[PDB]
C-alpha cells in the first residue's frame, strides 16, 4: 500500500469478505482479518494498525 487510504480500502473490503459484525470491537475486526488468507495483504505494512486510525 501506497498510502493509509489503501490500507483503509482494504479493511473495509475484508470486513465485507468476513461480514464483520457492526457491533463487532475494532480488535475482533482485527481477529476475522487475521482469520483471513488475505490477513498478509495487510500485515506486509509496517503500519497497518497505523493506517487504521479512521476505524480505531
Amino acid at each position: 500500500w501506497n498510502t493509509k487510504e489503501e490500507a483503509k480500502q482494504a479493511f473495509k473490503e475484508l470486513l465485507k469478505e468476513k461480514r464483520v459484525p457492526s457491533n463487532a470491537s475494532w480488535e475482533q475486526a482485527m481477529k476475522m482479518i487475521i482469520n483471513d488468507p488475505r490477513y498478509s495483504a495487510l500485515a506486509k505494512l509496517s503500519e497497518k494498525k497505523q493506517a487504521f486510525n479512521a476505524y480505531k
